[PDB]
């Protein structure tokens, strides 16, 4: 196709490996580039964990309001929100917001613990029909993004369908899905990623991810004005373990998709 030519050229210019999945819910058509290759998720896995806790809150009605202790030993690699509350508490709502909107790794670990470990996040994925997602480690070792390692990976195809089911479909209850959509729309980390390649008049909710091997990810639900929303997944990873972040590739991939 024309979009796949331009994505392949973008990838070639970049020196890395690019994966894209678009779902146009208007006609349920799909655009895929390396749509079935595994990519390390990095922080994009935070969406699955927060959604799993939201699914729990469908039965435990006050769950999101339950306080969770933040202790000094809880801290790991990147904790911008949780480090403010050490020797205090945060609710599962404030932890879900921290994980999603600031990519707080300590908050992700509290969500994983609430679910019974990483297997509890993978379980929720299988429960909503995602056979591909796998969460194997906690923060921050899940970001090693080692070439060929299947741990903590998914494919663009699988994550686009899951993100659609979570935020536009009914994998969650309506209250829960509205809260996930709100959280995603308030992300603070995505300005240079998918959002940067899309028309300013479109509303976006997204979760970025970053890791070793210059892994630079973004998964987004996109609300253009007038037409049905879209779901866009852009994953990117690089040959060098110390490679720099390349959020510009995700922006350019979104731009190419939006023009097609």
């Amino acid at each position: 196709s024309a979009v796949q030519q331009k994505l392949a050229a973008l990838e070639k210019s970049s020196g890395g490996r690019l994966g894209v999945a678009l779902i146009d819910t208007a006609d349920n058509t799909q655009v895929l580039y390396r749509g079935d290759e595994r990519f390390p998720m990095c922080s994009t896995s935070k969406v699955m964990a927060a959604a799993a806790v939201l699914k729990q809150s469908e039965t435990q009605k006050q769950l999101l309001n339950q306080p969770v202790e933040i202790k000094p030993a809880d801290l790991v690699n990147y904790n911008p929100i949780a480090e403010k509350h050490v020797n205090g508490t945060m609710t599962l709502a404030e932890l879900s917001a921290a994980a999603l909107q600031y990519s707080d790794n300590t908050a992700m670990n509290k969500l994983i613990a609430q679910l019974g470990g990483p297997g509890g996040v993978t379980a929720f994925a299988r429960a909503i029909g995602d056979e591909t997602f796998r969460l194997d480690r906690t923060e921050s070792t899940l970001n090693t993004a080692i070439p060929g390692d299947p741990r903590d990976t998914t494919t663009p195809r699988a994550m686009a369908q899951t993100l659609r089911q979570l935020t536009l479909g009914h994998a969650l209850g309506e209250t829960q899905r509205a809260q996930l959509v709100t959280w995603l729309k308030g992300n603070t980390t995505g300005a240079a990623s998918i959002r940067a390649g899309l028309p300013t008049s479109w509303t976006v909710g997204d979760k970025t991810g970053s890791g070793d091997y210059g892994t630079t990810n973004d998964i987004a639900v996109i609300w253009p004005q007038g037409r049905a929303p879209l779901v866009l997944v852009t994953y990117f990873t690089q040959p060098q373990q110390n490679a720099e972040s390349r959020r510009d590739v995700l922006a350019s991939a979104a731009r190419i998709i939006a023009e097609g």
